[PDB]
């Protein structure tokens, strides 16, 4: 019976939250370790959330997000309300459900060469800072547009009030299962956002004559991406487990977050 | 057995695809009616077949959706996105009328009430888009829109579509929504010109309730479903569109995949494709 | 001194502000002709003087443009962006307006013609926009817009916008335009609800000329100049749009800058400024 | 009595165009120099011409424009054209205007530590591909919003069918005399693009705990911009000298690009 307990920085697993919950489960026969199972708690913001679902999915196990600093997205709960928290968390309470993950292989040659998965997007992105990266976008093994770009998002629709939302995208609810494409910043005519089901494949392919591109899924992994290759982005047959709570429903948390005028409602 | 044929207009009877259909069927001793773009005039068929555009097929689809039978299209002018064939294919498409072995699929249809003082006062439903519109040329429709019982956004504006992914690629694209495979089971909303600095479209599962709540003190609205059927809106009332439980049923061809539709519609630019 | 004052409606006569406008200026001996929101009403007066919101300054701009004298506005609950001060500074503007010592700009005013078969079949003017918009709530608007001579997209529509400076924040704002520094002379053209790929924005210098070409084989369409002079226009015809030689003259305090007025309007976030 | 002639690559100073460029104005008395005076003239497409403009600040003098390749903006004719061309260009007697440029100011502890100008644009970016740019822009001495973002663009009505097209702006004619600004991803609910008198100055605040970012001006430039400095962009005093011609207005420069649907036109 152990946990993992996640926090912002080092600094960081000193402060009142973090202390609560290192007694609050030793007291109750649970061990408890401590960076930066039976499920990962973690203290912080959506960055630090994204860590800690990163080392939930390698275990197969649910996270679970309790918000310290300014609000997002991903959190269950915030830093007041930690001894209900902690009540299911020793409980074993809480309800758990799968939530739509992405698998992105990169392929040269007809070669898989690197791999990688996301819960929030794919962020393909030109190399040098200098000029265009030259795309072909394709959806169910055709092509949908080839154009210079920034880049491209393939997204999930919990990545979709993130960097996709930036580059121009809809606002997706996260019970929704589908897929959402962002051309950022496409030197073209058509360059709107795409969404397709859950079950399509989204393929990206590079410039042979350009330069090396990258991908960063969830801000933090980061993959070469060869002149010539091609992305290809699927849902992903294993889900990241998501711990739920009673908590705000998302249409709140994005009224919220943007500050977004609600009066006159009658309901 | 019998099909009903759907046309353009009356002067589109006496084309050379819809006298191709007519002289098919009757050697096949297949009774055809024909109608112009009768709530009840495909009762009894086992097909609705419409040759036109994507308007023309929507009326056709109502009249299938009626009577609980597919509906076909085969396009002959403007192109579409929502007909299975062109003209010059009509053999093809008539050997398979003929034979009754195509596939039918369901597509997603939306449930839309309009509710005043908590009760129902009128229904509709729509397969392309519910377009929540201002009432009087001249100011701002002030809305609430309302996704799972909670409110998301206040503003004015000249309305609110809620759309299918089908719908997806007409008015709502022209109101700058984002384009959605017809694959997908999911309702967009698109503030129509909101004078506001969120005015995003916004996508949902299909199991949402989306409700959009009308100013209580100014002019009464219109909503429009699949461009065609219309209702008043009373000031104060509400709107509230769901999935309807009764689907329209597709009849598919092997047919271009709608990545081609979106291309050749749109003209998208698409050289070097394969290159990797 | 004389003094024309425009208030929103004729129960506005007898709000608070209202009321010391007309004891500060009966006191100075200036006669005041009061009305509610008569195109020569303000024949002899100095100044134009508004309370309320910008559609009540619109309709004091027209009037004071068909005397030939500045407007100057005093906005009340609403807040906007064309009124130089609040009701509570009414005693200081009331000081400027006895003194006569405020400074007067000239604003950019658009000119509209009405073109059927060569000829100039009606004429309008605008301070914020010229809004074409489709006559029929159901189709779609063929329009084909011209620049400088010459076409630059064809597309069906809801409508076109051609807004000045000023009414960038307006309508045209709605339909997904750039927000433009009033101090800026340049013709914006947005169009409205366009299902095309290219609908984008475009702006232009003053001394361009916009056209809109209707088509020939639809419904007529309908312009409206600042929200309410209302023009009818014939398909086949087309509108030109330019800058009018006559513009607005426009009264001008020591006022919040047009950067203020945006942030406040649409509560911009702003914070951690100056820190570099 | 002399002319600069630059051209694209190095292998480019033997094609057929720059050949009879060559040939013409020798036998005419008129000396000429070849890279990459009373004028420079320029083989090949935007980004040479971008560079060919560059050389003619230093002098003082016009640009005019050939163009080789894909058509763009700025040239004033094709290489079918070039005998009409080099018969200007013997005569001088084409007209010459200037155009509108921009001056921007890097300025630290309210000193100016570097500067740079831009016939397109100046292009604020992210410097460190993790995460975002904070920022603040202000308009005439005022504040206009505060975001996180990708960058900010600066950019002429020249500019405006380029990057900053890409990332979302509107089509301004040439001939206008105006300031363009347009949020290049901007996490905020308000990221239009601006458009400000040709009098007024643009200020962009970068967050002083951030990293370090970068602007390049016409896609050639490049400065350093410190964590805390405040970038200022103005209207230079000085502007570039355009030869014109006789030549396709910009609205037929613009359909023609992008492929501009305009059939059903009657004039």
């Amino acid at each position: 019976r152990s946990v993992l307990l996640v926090v912002h920085t080092g600094r960081d697993e000193a402060t009142e939250t973090a202390r609560r919950v290192e007694k609050v489960l030793g007291d109750n026969k649970i061990a408890l370790r401590v960076l930066s199972c039976e499920l990962v708690l973690v203290l912080g913001g959506d960055g630090t959330f994204l860590r800690a679902a990163e080392l939930a999915r390698n275990a197969s196990i649910p996270v679970l997000g309790v918000n310290l600093g300014r609000i997002g997205f991903l959190a269950e709960a915030e830093a007041e309300a930690i001894d209900a928290v902690l009540e299911h968390v020793v409980a074993q309470d809480y309800r758990v459900e799968d939530r739509l993950t992405l698998d992105v292989v990169v392929r040269q040659g007809g070669r898989i060469v690197n791999r990688g998965w996301a819960l929030n997007e794919v962020s393909l992105e030109k190399g040098p800072r200098l000029g265009v990266l030259g795309v072909v976008v394709e959806i169910d093994g055709r092509p949908v547009s080839a154009f210079g770009c920034d880049g491209v998002l393939v997204s999930t629709p919990t990545g979709s009030t993130a960097y996709a939302f930036s580059a121009g995208g809809p606002v997706l609810w996260p019970d929704l299962e589908a897929i959402l494409v962002v051309p950022n910043n496409a030197h073209a005519l058509f360059g709107r956002p795409m969404v397709t089901s859950p079950e399509a494949t989204i393929a990206i392919e590079i410039e042979a004559d350009g330069h090396d591109a990258l991908v960063f899924c969830d801000g933090r992994r980061e993959m070469l991406i060869p002149a010539g290759s091609r992305l290809e982005v699927t849902r992903c047959v294993t889900s990241v487990k998501w711990a739920r709570l009673d908590s705000a429903p998302f249409t709140d948390r994005l009224v919220r977050k943007f500050r977004l005028p609600v009066t006159g409602w009658r309901g």
